[PDB]
C-alpha cells in the first residue's frame, strides 16, 4: 500500500511548485509569451518543434507475433483509423507541440463510430467500429484548477474554465520533465528565464542609449534678450532663422555658416556661441559583448548551438547514427515520452473499450529524423559481410534499400540482363 | 482559396475546359487575398468552425475553400506567420539603422 | 511546409472532387512532392557499387530507375538497347 504520498504542492488546486510568482500558471502564460517574443528563445524552441513534426508514424505489432494475421489486420485498422480522423495526425502533432511552450498539453479524446456514416462524425470505413475524431486540441490557458485525489497520488484531472470539469481518463497529458508528478511538468523556458531577462534589459538599455546619443547635435548660444516676445522684431526674425537652421541644417555640399560674433570687452568671452555638443567620457560597459554572451547562454540552455555555430562535422541529426547531436538526443527523449504516453493512454482505451480485450497491444513507432551517413553504413556492411559476421537476410536488404528511400524489392519484376554490360 | 468547380468536361462555356468526359473539374479561384477576410464565423461552442466572410460582402461557407496553417498551435484560423517571431529584432534593427542614416546627414 | 499542404489535401479539393463525383471508395488518391535538389550522386554511386558486389542490395527495376532518374533520364526501354559493335 501507498503508506506515503507524492504531495507536490497542493496549495489551492493550482500547483505551487515554482517559488517564483511570475512563472506560475496565472502569469506563467504571459511570461512565456514575453520570452517567446525573444529571437533566440523563439528559434531554440522552434527547432525542437521542427524536429518533432518532421518524422511520421506508422503502427507496428510488438517484437513477437508480428506474423500473426490478427496483429497485422489490427495494425492496418489502427493506421486507417488514424487517417480517418477529421484532424490529420500531423495536425495533432502540431497541437501537441505547444508541449515546448508550457511543458504540458491536454487533449480530450473524442471517440467516434462509423455507423455507416450518417452521423455526427462521418467516416469512410463501414465496419461499425469505434474510433477517434475532433479534439485532441485544447488550450493550456483555460485549465483553471487541477482536481486531486485524497492522498494526491495519481490525480490527473482538471477543469476547463453547468461546469466543464473533465475526468482523469478522458484526456492525454504530455509532460516535459515530470519528476515530482506535477501535471504542468517543467517547460524548458524555466531554465532559461534569467539569461532572457538579462538580455532583454540590457538590449532595451542599449536601444535607449543609442536613441539619446546627442553628441554632435548643433547648439546655438544666444543672449537672453533675444529670446522673448517683447524682443525687437529683428531679434524675433533672428531667432526664427536660428530655428530654421537647427531644424534644417544638414551636411550637404554647400554646408556652411555665417555667424555674428563679438568678444565682449568684459569677461573676454563671445556672446554668440555656435558649437556641437560634446561628451567627455565613454560608456563603462560594452553592451554588445554582454548581449552576445547572454544569447550564447540562452542557446546553451536549449542546447541549440547548431543554430549559431552551424552544422559541425562532429555531429549529425540522425538518431540511428553514432554522431547524434545533443539536441537530437533531447528530441529523441521527447519522442520517447510521446510514444509512451500514447501507448499507456488512448491506444489502451481504444483496445479495451472497443471490446476485443487482447492482452498484447499494438504500439506506435517513429522513423529517424534524417537518414544516417550512407557511406558509413555501406563501409560497415562491406567490411563486415565479405568476411562473414553479419548474415545477409531480407532485413538488411530492405533496411539499406529504404535508407536509399525505396521499399523492399519486387522479385516479380527483376532488372533485365540484355539492358546491361 | 475558394475552390470553383467546372462541370461536365466539354468545351461548352462558363469556365471552358479541354476534355469532354462530362466530369467535374476546377477553374478560376483559388485567388483570394488576406486583406479582404474580415470576420470568421464560429459554430456554437467554437469547436471546429472553419468559416469566414470576405468583406459587397461575399460570405463563403466552411467547405468552399482551402485554408493553409503555418504553425497552427491552438487551432486558430490565422495560425502563426513566421514573421511573428522576428518582430523584436526587426523593430530594433530598423530604428538603429535609421538613427545611423540621420547621424551621417 | 510542403507536407502541411499535403495534409490540407485531406479534406480539401481532392476529397471534394472525389466525393461530389461520387464513387465513394475507401482508399483515396494522394498528392506527393519531389526533392528540392538531386541527392549527391557520388555518395549514392559509391554506396551501390561497393555494396552490391557483397550482397545486401537486391537489384530491382526501382533501383535501376531511381539511379537513372538522378542523372535526369527516364526508365530505360528494353526494346532498344545500346549497341555492342562499337563498345570495344
Amino acid at each position: 500500500g501507498e503508506v506515503g504520498s507524492l504531495g507536490l504542492k497542493v496549495r489551492s488546486g493550482r500547483i505551487y511548485e515554482e517559488p517564483r510568482q511570475a512563472l506560475r500558471f496565472p502569469e506563467s502564460i504571459k511570461t512565456f509569451q514575453l520570452m517567446m517574443r525573444d529571437p533566440s528563445v523563439a528559434a531554440s524552441v522552434n527547432i525542437i518543434k521542427m524536429f518533432v513534426r518532421k518524422v511520421n508514424w506508422r503502427f507496428v505489432p510488438p517484437k513477437g507475433k508480428e506474423k500473426d494475421a490478427k496483429m497485422i489486420e489490427r495494425a492496418n485498422f489502427f493506421n486507417s483509423l488514424m487517417n480517418d480522423m477529421e484532424h490529420d495526425w500531423a495536425d495533432f502533432i502540431n497541437s501537441v507541440m505547444s508541449f515546448c511552450t508550457y511543458g504540458f498539453c491536454v487533449n480530450e479524446k473524442v471517440y467516434k463510430k462509423r455507423q455507416g456514416k450518417k452521423g455526427k462524425y462521418p467516416s469512410k470505413y463501414n465496419d461499425g467500429l469505434i474510433g477517434w475524431a475532433k479534439l485532441p486540441i485544447r488550450n493550456q490557458t483555460t485549465l483553471d484548477k487541477w482536481y486531486f485525489d485524497s492522498d494526491y497520488r495519481k490525480v490527473i484531472g482538471v477543469r476547463q474554465n453547468l461546469t466543464r470539469k473533465l475526468p482523469r481518463s478522458k484526456f492525454l497529458l504530455f509532460k516535459y520533465d515530470d519528476e515530482y508528478g506535477n501535471p504542468e511538468g517543467r517547460s524548458p523556458l524555466l531554465n532559461a528565464y534569467v539569461p532572457w531577462k538579462y538580455k532583454v534589459q540590457i538590449e532595451e538599455f542599449e536601444a535607449v542609449g543609442v536613441s539619446r546619443d546627442l553628441v554632435g547635435m548643433p547648439k546655438i548660444g544666444l543672449p537672453p534678450d533675444y529670446l522673448g516676445e517683447d524682443a525687437e522684431p529683428e531679434k524675433k526674425a533672428f531667432v526664427k532663422y536660428c530655428q530654421e537652421v537647427v531644424n534644417d541644417l544638414i551636411a550637404n555640399d554647400r554646408a556652411g555658416l555665417i555667424w555674428p560674433r563679438f568678444i565682449d570687452p568684459e569677461t573676454k568671452e563671445d556672446i554668440f556661441e555656435f558649437s556641437l555638443v560634446s561628451r567627455q567620457g565613454a560608456k563603462a560597459y560594452d553592451t554588445g559583448s554582454i548581449i552576445d554572451r547572454y544569447s550564447k547562454q540562452i542557446m546553451m540552455a536549449f542546447m541549440s548551438d547548431v543554430l549559431a555555430m552551424g552544422q559541425s562535422k562532429y555531429g549529425s541529426f540522425s538518431l540511428a547514427d553514432s554522431k547524434t547531436s545533443l539536441l537530437a538526443m533531447s528530441v529523441d527523449i521527447l519522442l520517447k515520452q510521446i510514444k509512451n504516453v500514447i501507448n499507456r493512454d488512448l491506444v489502451a482505451q481504444t483496445y479495451a473499450l472497443n471490446m476485443w480485450d487482447d492482452e498484447e497491444h499494438v504500439e506506435i513507432v517513429y522513423d529517424d529524423i534524417e537518414t544516417p551517413d550512407i557511406e558509413s553504413i555501406g563501409s560497415y556492411v562491406q567490411k563486415t559481410v565479405a568476411v562473414g559476421a553479419m548474415e545477409v537476410d531480407k532485413a538488411l536488404s530492405d533496411k539499406l534499400r529504404e535508407h536509399i528511400g525505396l521499399e523492399p524489392a519486387d522479385e516479380s519484376k527483376p532488372v533485365s540482363e540484355n539492358l546491361s554490360p
